[PDB]
DNA sequence: TTTTTTTTT
DNA sequence: AAAAAAAAA
């Protein structure tokens, strides 16, 4: 995709181009999707440079009203990534859609952190297999990124492990304000390359800790909203899917609607329920088989799939 | 591992270095994994000192995107500690993995407090035996730390008791807010030395008491989450394993899923189920033989091992 | 042991010292083992007084990480109290260990309320006999504290009855919320004196009644946990043993594990099974001889002893 | 917006 | 074989 260098020949001459890049801006799209107010906060582009930069960036491409069908076409390069269990891919429409945020929340031992590895391995398969020719970005917020698992699943999928463990990029976010730093940089590698999905285990494992009590709740939800917006924007201007794992909390309140089943009601509140495009609840079933329920999708209606997490990732 | 003195020659000059250390910060890593907001709460580093400190600490080492394989390598120094029963070490992949939290929960007389002593003794064995060249930190929240047992097990393992009883460090946490104080200090001794595992008998024996009733539940779960995060962080930036013993509660609710077996459903809720990387349920079997079931691991799938707690710790 | 007056000369000046004492706090240790939150609920020490009090109390003594061996030494003053039947004292390691909770549960006529008298009398013997130079605290929750029995056993042990019946302190708890009141006060007499063991016949004889039905079960288990924690703490900061008698319930459920022997499964649930350090089951044998089985100890493994309750207490 | 607890006969 | 109740930042 065109970089922030194409407009370098429009008067934007790269004296401050280093300034721009340092700010994270690497593509042209990211120049259009950045508010002026935020662009005049990078210490060296005050007012007029930003006006000329925006005039240029708009001269490259236009954002008006593509009627509806040029959209349906531009919407054809979605690369629905397979999850590994035919039933689930069928209930989701083929798998994890790209240029969108897909969230998975359930109590422990539901393998919602194993679906991450299954995707990490099943994204490097030819398009006619479910994924395709894509690297992966992985942001771990609770550890548990065992590459041994990646190699096991690769071998089980008839694929050179060494190869796959090379197309993955790993980053161990340490605290919330570092997790948010990471996405900015991530805006770079996605500028030139083939990244299909970004993965965030426990999107809120950190925020749950850096902000404790309803004394600092609002300041947490606001940071979380900014973080989720940055993601949803990346996943959109790079045709990249986003996969977030979430957690569950128990409601010590009433015994209605209905009487039981506490392993629900994810954490994050509404700021995260809205931002997520697809929601999925993973529940424990019988023996070693779990139930995946769809709860919020714009394409599908609803259903319940059953899947067993075996030795080749998520299957049945 | 490098201390917080290496950057002392970067402008951080140690005028306030005592301030920093008093705050618990002893290594450089701990400087990177501490949010600014929390660092400007130590009464003497307001804004700019923290900025320069972070610039320095980042100048020493980088945290970007190690692709995947440098990870698989850096992940090679795991020191899987043996538990003492070949079958169990085989079901866990070799034993208690380091840089991770392993939880063990079951009803009384399951010796989940005896596995602690068995580890305390079996951590000081050459790596080719299961542990290796490591001291031990022990935080007792219910008493029952009989060093006599440590000496008995040592003698049974052909090892100088006096020696082992010297490489152990003991602390009797008195109340929750003291148990949480202890880990901060513990951040110090782990700065320079050879500590392999930290042990916490009844991670929640105290929290269960300092906060009674669902009137103060949330305020308990939040403190517990902070405490568990601090641990998981220590165990990660020091290549040290963490071993927590938990307790069991009975569900006076329905008679489904299935009809019986009440000695399950540990306490702590979900805040502790997520934070734990490995879960293990210890159940009473026949005669003097117990059954260890694995329930949540990122490496293994699942299995049931059988072990007898004899006079040399946990064996068969 | 040092009182709460030693720190009186640290700024804590005794203006509110009466406030502190009224709260039960009499020693310094009890000041360290009391959470701040609970200390700012005594109506006259809000925030700063508690901070200075804790600073002082910590200035007297330190609680860090005594490595392991200073522990094995400080653990040398255990005063294992003899029970009266050589076989039982041998199966327990010498008798009832101090600074620990020992529970005894069995069906009626097992004399689990006679072992209480036997201890009451066999605690005032020179250390080389099994007990030693200790008064006794007795909390009766079902009556049946016949001092005549105490005098009979004393005479049988070659000891001045009048003397022993003076070193005993008796309290007839009337209801649960009074039984819990009693331990607080008890925290006083143990401040200055020689008390070796505390005794509680039917630790749950009252709780079984003040809270009926699973509608108020949780509120009963929580109070019981608080009560047991207070005990375990007293028994620890005063080198005093605790001896609890329990009761038995019958399981109208299945006929497995194995088919019979209903006189087991004590009451109290798990909140009491964990808190107890040593468990013992008293069963009826042949003629006038009972069988004592050990079930949960941190020192011993396991065994079955046989003892006959004769006219000199518990013997064979 | 956050946060589960507790066997009896 | 069949039994519920518990708040507070
Ligand atoms: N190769 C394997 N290694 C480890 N576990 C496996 C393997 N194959 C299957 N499993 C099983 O699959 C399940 C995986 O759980 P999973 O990783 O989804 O937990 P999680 O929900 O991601 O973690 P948490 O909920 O604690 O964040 C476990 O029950 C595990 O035992
Ligand atoms: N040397 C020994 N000393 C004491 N008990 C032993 C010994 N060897 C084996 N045992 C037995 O092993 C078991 C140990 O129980 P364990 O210490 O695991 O209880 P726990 O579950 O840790 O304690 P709790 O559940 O009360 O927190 C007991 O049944 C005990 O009798
Ligand atoms: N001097 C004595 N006076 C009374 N009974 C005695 C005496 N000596 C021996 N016994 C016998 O020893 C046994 C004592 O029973 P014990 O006092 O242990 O009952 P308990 O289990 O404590 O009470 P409960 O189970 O009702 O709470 C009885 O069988 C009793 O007849
Ligand atoms: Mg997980
Ligand atoms: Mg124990
Ligand atoms: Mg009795």
């Amino acid at each position: 995709i065109l970089s922030v260098d194409e407009l370098q020949n429009y008067g934007i001459n790269a004296s401050d181009l280093q300034k721009l890049k340092s700010g994270g801006i690497y593509t042209v799209n990211t120049v259009l999707s950045t508010t002026r107010r935020h662009l005049c906060k990078i210490k060296g582009l005050s007012e007029v440079k930003v006006e000329k930069i925006k005039e240029a960036a708009g001269k490259i491409i236009q954002v008006g009203f593509i009627p509806a069908t040029v959209q349906l076409d531009i919407r054809q390069r979605v690369y629905s990534l397979s999850t590994g269990s035919k039933q689930l891919d069928s209930i989701l429409g083929g798998g994890i859609m790209t240029m969108s945020i897909t969230e998975v929340f359930g109590e422990f031992r539901c393998g919602k952190t194993q679906m991450s590895h299954t995707l990490c391995v099943t994204t490097q398969l030819p398009r006619e297999m479910g994924g395709g020719e894509g690297k992966v970005a992985y942001i771990d917020t609770e550890g548990t990124f065992r590459p041994e698992r990646i190699k096991q699943i690769a071998e089980g999928y008839e694929l050179d492990p060494e190869s796959c463990l090379a197309n993955v990029s790993y980053a161990r976010a340490l605290n919330s304000e570092h997790q948010m730093e990471l996405v900015e940089q991530l805006g770079e590698e996605l500028s030139s390359g083939d990244y299909r999905l970004i993965v965030v285990d426990s999107i809120m494992a950190n925020f749950r800790v850096d902000y404790c009590g309803r004394g600092e709740l609002s300041e947490r939800q606001q940071k979380l909203n900014q973080h989720l917006f940055k993601l949803n924007r990346l996943a959109e201007e790079f045709n990249v899917a986003v996969f977030l794992t979430n957690q569950v909390q128990s409601d010590p309140g009433a015994s209605a609607l209905f009487a039981s089943a506490d392993g629900r009601k994810p954490i994050g509140g509404h700021v995260l329920a809205h931002a997520s495009a697809t929601r999925i609840l993973l529940r424990k079933g019988r023996g070693d088989e779990r139930v995946a329920k769809l709860q919020d999708s714009p394409d599908m209606p609803e259903k319940e799939c059953v899947y067993v997490i075996g030795e080749k990732g998520i299957t049945d």
